[PDB]
C-alpha cells in the first residue's frame, strides 16, 4: 500500500535551492520513524538533496526515479518511472513516496494515505520553489494539535486517507 510523506510550510512550500528551507527536528524524526524497515521512493532531485549520513536513507529500502539509464546511485535501487518503483520484485507491506514535488505529483493518484506535516514558517514562495501537492475531495484527513518545536517552529501532523 502506497503512501506519501512530506513536510510543508502553510503556505506549500516543500524545498528551495536544491534542500529544505527550515529546521524541524521534530519532523525528521517522525519521518525516520514512519519509513524505518520500509521501502522509500523518491525522485532523482531528492536523492541528491540527502546529506551524506543520509544518502542512503539507513534501514530503508531506497528506490531513485531518473530517466537516466546509466545513473550511479551507490546504496539505492535505481529505476526508470515512478511505476517500476511501485512494481517491485521483492514486494514491502508499506512504501513510502518520500519526494520531491515532482514524484508526489505523478504518486499522488496512486496513493491511499498521506502523512503531512504542516510547519507554521513565513516562506512566501520563491520562482524556483518546489511546492507541496494538492489534496483535493477524494481525500479526508485528521489534524494532530498544533505544537511547538524545541527549535520554536510551530507545526502539526496530518494524516489523509482516500475516500
Ligand atoms: N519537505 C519535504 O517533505 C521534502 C521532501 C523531499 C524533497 N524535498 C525537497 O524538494 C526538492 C526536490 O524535489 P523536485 O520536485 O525538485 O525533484 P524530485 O521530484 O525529487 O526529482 C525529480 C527527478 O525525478 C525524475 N523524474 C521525474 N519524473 C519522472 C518520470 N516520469 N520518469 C522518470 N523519472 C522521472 C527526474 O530525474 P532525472 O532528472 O535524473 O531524469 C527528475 O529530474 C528539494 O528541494 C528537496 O530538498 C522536500
Ligand atoms: C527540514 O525538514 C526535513 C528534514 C528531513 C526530512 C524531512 C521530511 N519530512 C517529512 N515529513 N517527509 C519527508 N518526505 C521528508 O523528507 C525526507 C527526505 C529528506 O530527508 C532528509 C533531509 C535532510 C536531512 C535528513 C534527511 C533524512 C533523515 C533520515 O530519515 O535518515 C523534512
Amino acid at each position: 500500500s502506497v503512501g506519501l510523506i512530506w513536510a510543508q510550510s502553510t503556505s506549500g512550500v516543500i524545498g528551495r535551492d536544491g534542500g529544505i528551507p527550515w529546521r524541524l527536528p521534530e519532523d525528521l524524526a517522525h519521518f525516520k520513524r514512519l519509513t524505518m524497515g520500509h521501502t522509500v521512493v523518491m525522485g532523482r532531485r531528492t536523492w541528491d538533496s540527502l546529506p551524506a549520513a543520509h544518502r542512503p536513507l539507513p534501514g530503508r529500502r531506497n528506490v531513485v526515479v531518473t530517466r537516466q539509464t546509466g545513473l550511479v546511485a551507490h546504496g539505492a535501487q535505481v529505476v526508470g518511472s515512478l511505476e517500476q518503483a511501485l512494481s517491485p520484485a521483492e514486494p514491502d507491506a508499506a512504501t513510502w513516496v518520500i519526494g520531491g514535488a515532482q514524484i508526489y505529483a505523478l504518486a499522488l493518484p496512486l496513493a491511499n494515505r498521506c502523512e503531512v506535516t504542516e510547519v507554521d514558517v513565513d516562506l512566501p514562495p520563491e520562482d524556483e520553489d518546489a511546492l507541496a501537492p494538492v489534496l483535493d475531495q477524494t481525500w479526508a484527513g485528521t489534524s494532530g494539535e498544533w505544537l511547538v518545536s524545541r527549535s520554536g517552529l510551530r507545526y502539526r501532523m496530518h494524516s489523509y486517507r482516500r475516500l
